[PDB]
């Protein structure tokens, strides 16, 4: 279960690095903005303060969403159930 | 399970084609933008760089969301569990 | 299961009517725009082509989201599993 | 189950207070706008009428989303199943 978490963590980082490199390069964003945009996209928040302007970028974004959402939300689920929940329970019992 | 995936894949493509034809025609978008907008809508990202301006478009979008979200997210779930997950597991074991 | 669906359908309509009346009145939107905005909000798409400008509207929106998401997505789930899925299966078998 | 709900309720309030203090301070928002923005972010609506403009804010938002979504949606789930659903069932049976 901690190996579950480690693998999803690594896969999430790799997915976000991919988006960061793509949007910096093709859409001209600063790397920090490309990372922020990738996260805002795959978590489905979608502020729209950044959005792709090129057709290459729009096509990549379609594929990136379909491939990336399942992973990101898998990681969020495991983070909440396997890390946050036990730490919350631990705080309820003094030692 | 591969037939599960094939059917949801075909249904997702048909749903996206419907949106592409509607928004190109009624809202005047380029076909690639109409496809991109349909995906950004049904995955609930919603950047808002495109949004419907006509009342016909707003009404269609209401119905398209309610009909389309369940399918799209069904496909994403099956993609992640039935395709991405086994390929990830396969990479962990050399042959 | 059809009574499950009927009840969630009615509750979803009532929830959307509430939002339509509120945003038309307090935020000055046309009724069709208030309905469209309510749907775009509770399905979490959030284009931002409309958003509340008054403090009353921002406060209402906070509460409306927390109360409304669970219902709307309950209805979407039942629509997809109890209505769309059987109709899709029915199309695969000629009579 | 009512203690389940109480704990998630308190944790949700604390999470929203954190965001309210951060975005008011670093991004200069009025407290009510910072609260509204925090809710619009963690429920994944993401209108984009507010969005972070500083790099500190963008970095915080990335972490806030990953930590906050699992909690918020846990609370929404329990609200809908453990509070809204029984009250709806209660209305169907006069006394
Ligand atoms: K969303
Ligand atoms: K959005
Ligand atoms: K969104
Ligand atoms: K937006």
């Amino acid at each position: 279960k901690d190996k579950e978490f480690q693998v999803l963590f690594v896969l999430t980082i790799l997915t976000l690095i991919s988006g960061t490199i793509f949007y910096s390069t093709v859409e001209g964003l600063r790397p920090i903005d490309a990372l922020y945009f990738s996260v805002v996209t795959l978590t489905t928040v979608g502020y729209g303060d950044f959005s792709p302007q090129t057709d290459f970028g729009k096509i990549f974004t379609i594929l990136y969403i379909f491939i990336g959402i399942g992973l990101v939300f898998g990681f969020i689920h495991k983070l909440a159930v396997n890390v946050q929940l036990p730490s919350i329970l631990s705080n309820l019992v003094p030692r």
